[PDB]
């Protein structure tokens, strides 16, 4: 570790705590993640992933038999960022510019064959110039909240897809325009009951094989569908309707990123700056 200075823990990872540090050598300050063969070469591939919406893995450090990740430092993370707009609200074109720069990171890592797998506000961070990136990108698959998590994976389908990370981003968007978390579940049966609530209960009909999967049970409660507009008010018709694709049952019926971002939805998107306090 000898040429890091930690200056102050910024992080309690899923996977180890994360530091800021500076490198004694280049003077750059980094996010330095303490992990805790084959994931040795999962992370090389993931150090050749690089796009302008994915944070950047600068180094990976093996030594003592220890593993650390030096990623690219960014000062806020799009939690404590909604956290601090609760009063008046992310401004929608900030908004959409958020989800369509994500989308872009998506988009790039899905057609590398690379999923996240554990999106969430907290491990998207945001810089001064108005841009997101997606953070412990490719960790999971390498080696505590369930509100992001896709139903597939809540019924218990182990080879599940990149639609499971479009799944996460829709109920991040719907968190960021409404300011309250769309599915906030505290126990697997309580996450996926609270998805039922609100999107119905799913059957064969839109969800073609759901009856088969290894946590389905026939004594699930049957449930109604809300309409959207009841969901996330006051989007518009545009943002509700990609919402509706995001959130999709049947994985293989739910929006790509790469279709997302074609969407009417971002016929205005621009790229504002936030107000960011360091
Ligand atoms: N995702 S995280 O909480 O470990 C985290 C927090 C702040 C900055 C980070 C960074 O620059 C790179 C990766 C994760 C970070």
């Amino acid at each position: 570790m000898e040429n890091f200075q930690k200056v102050e823990k910024i992080g309690e990872g899923t996977y180890g705590v994360v530091y800021k540090a500076r490198n004694k050598l280049t003077g750059e300050v980094v996010a330095l993640k303490k992990i805790r063969s084959t994931a040795i070469r999962e992370i090389s591939l993931l150090k050749e992933l690089n796009h302008p919406n994915i944070v950047k893995l600068l180094d990976v450090i093996h030594t003592e038999n220890k593993l650390y990740l030096v990623f690219e430092f960014l000062h806020q993370d799009l939690k404590k960022f909604m956290d601090a707009s609760a009063l008046t609200g992310i401004p929608l074109p900030l908004i959409k510019s958020y989800l369509f720069q994500l989308l872009q990171g998506l988009a790039f890592c899905h057609s590398h064959r690379v999923l996240h797998r554990d999106l969430k506000p907290q491990n998207l961070l945001i810089n001064t110039e108005g841009a997101i990136k997606l953070a412990d990108f490719g960790l999971a698959r390498a080696f505590v909240t369930l509100w992001y998590r896709a139903p597939e994976i809540l019924l218990g389908c182990k080879y599940y897809s990149t639609a499971v990370d479009i799944w996460s981003l829709g109920c991040i968007f719907a968190e960021m325009v409404t300011r309250r978390a769309l599915f906030p579940g505290d126990s697997e049966i309580d996450q996926l009951f609270r998805i039922f609530r609100t999107l119905g209960t799913p059957d064969e009909v839109v969800w073609p094989g759901v009856t088969s999967m290894p946590d389905y049970k026939p004594s699930f409660p049957k449930w109604a569908r809300q309409d959207f507009s009841k969901v996330v008010p006051p989007l518009d018709e545009d943002g509700r309707s990609l919402l509706s694709q995001m959130l999709h049952y049947d994985p293989n019926k739910r929006i790509s990123a790469k279709a997302a971002l074609a969407h009417p939805f971002f016929q205005d998107v621009t790229k504002p700056v936030p107000h960011l306090r360091l």
